[PDB]
């Protein structure tokens, strides 16, 4: 019952939040950003602990999604990513961090 | 008289609370309290930036309160300060959004 | 004279500051606030020097009392008041510092 | 001429005073003084904080102030400076109103 | 489908980017790029003080984006930062007009 | 000629800024104050290097005059006014301060 | 052409300057000049402090000024740099007068 | 090509911003000023490492020109310009650098 409980608050779900956004600078093609797993969140702190961006480079593989909301990339191409990622990449990081439901 | 010095030492005299149903957690009730001045320490001690440092830290901070603010209704605490880090990894859309109700109590 | 003008001075009197304020969180029950006592702040610098807060409740037990006018819990019953003390009880204990007629 | 010198040096020249009868210390007499330049130093020198803390302090200094401003009848101080200690466990409604009269000189 | 990762990974997918002739460098095209993350980082890391001191400090920062920005038509560097002091050296009105129209594609 | 003026800037001069002003604290008596000397200022430097205030004493007892501009006491008398001096004296070395013509 | 060269190389050529009579110090005729960099330099660096204490360093720091705005006729200091201190002790209405009419210049 | 590009915007150019002021202290004489050459930026940066002015005396030798566009000094008059520079020459060089096409 407090064990059920507990293990109802530390199953993993998902439900993350959505959003549908435009990229001009790529012919105008849709993309979906959602909110980064507490997966990525952890592979993140690993790097982070052009550090910075190897470290934000994990985020956006885990952010950036197809209309099938499904990631565009995978975390085993991390490095190409790594070599082609810029400010077009890391705008799209920073929408797709705003739709976390932050308190306060 | 009894009646004030028992409502002063009641379990949970201390702070605002409120059962709460959660659906997505099959219909399981909890109760939600205010944050202790203990954890409220703790958020501004959590609390130039990268967008994304930002964003964690936020985000550490809000399981600390969030560990603070479940409880069962027997008006237990679900999980220790000990276990944030086992509930970062977790975290998600159903607990931030019982941290919100729950900081609502003190507005 | 002048030694029973020190003497008037440095006796022990009283005639604090009281308040009535009703407590919401306890089924509307009544409470009367008084300043904490000098003897009060002398235990609580004691405890000062979760250490803050066994300090502030021997302020709160000094300050919290009845319709008579009478703390509501003794000093003895510290340890118990630790065990649920929380933001109501300092909401409370704020109010009655604001009591003390502070110059400036 | 001696009438300027003889004013400027006479006994508490240096401060606006008054006399004022004390109803609850069985009306005597006492003098009250402006703090001295010296006490307005500790003053501010007494004076993130927890909410008691911030009381207490303002309680030390207002003592600090009390000690300096209070004298006889014949000018002379009641307290000195080191026995700010045994004062503080006493002062209260009275004192802290003798604070204030005496702060309303500056006014 | 293949269509929007081979957008989000082609070359210069990073950055905002375009064909510039340069008439002073006997029109030849070069591409202009919003600055990187990592330039506009040492750009505030560049950027009392003595009027000189001030826009000197300035004439390298500008030199340091100017880097950044500068293209060849193969969307390659022309530039290391390893040679900002040999830029700096011979920067003048049209490096620093190609800088600030490199800068109006962030705007 | 460059020696002549040198001795001209050189030479002590007096022709200090002088007011009148009364004073309600010693039953509202009228008091000339003035700028104080640059001997003054010398003796003043050397208290500083309750010093502070031997210090203004110094300054005071060289800024306050009677209604024949002549100062009330003399250097000689300083541990004396030492004694007795207050927040009324210092308000009205304050007053002689202000007198200086400063530059801005 | 010399016309310029002549001008931008001239005696105080660096300086707004003029010829100033002073009634007090035998109707002497005197060269005030705008004050230099390096004296601008010390005057802020000369400027909870007490009343007398803002007061002196202010009369210290106009010294400084003074020292450096104040000529002789053919556009020579009358006092050098080091002799500060043997001004500090003579300064008085007059001076403080020349200052500021050499002040003046730069407005 | 990309080796002609490099060499192209490695060149050293001139087409520096010129700016004609006229100068009261100087009987309204007309001057010319220009942004300072890299060249003196070099010699500037050399002297930094009075050490200011020494410094700001090479800004202002290559900033100050004649209606012919000439520097109206030569390097080698450092020492001269030197013992008689003082805020009228440091207001033309001040006015000079405000003519740099700073980005921002």
């Amino acid at each position: 019952m407090s064990q059920t409980l507990k293990q109802l608050a530390m199953a993993k779900m998902a439900g993350f939040r959505h959003k549908t956004v435009v990229v001009p600078e790529w012919e105008g093609v849709k993309v979906v950003l959602r909110e980064p797993s507490g997966e990525a969140w952890l592979r993140w702190q690993e790097v982070v602990k052009h550090r910075n961006l190897c470290a934000d480079v994990v985020l956006f593989i885990d952010v950036l999604c197809d209309t099938d909301k499904q990631p565009v990339f995978s975390v085993d191409e991390e490095e190409q990513v790594r070599e082609i990622y810029g400010p077009v990449h890391s705008r799209l990081l920073k929408q797709a961090l705003d739709l976390i439901n932050n308190a306060d």
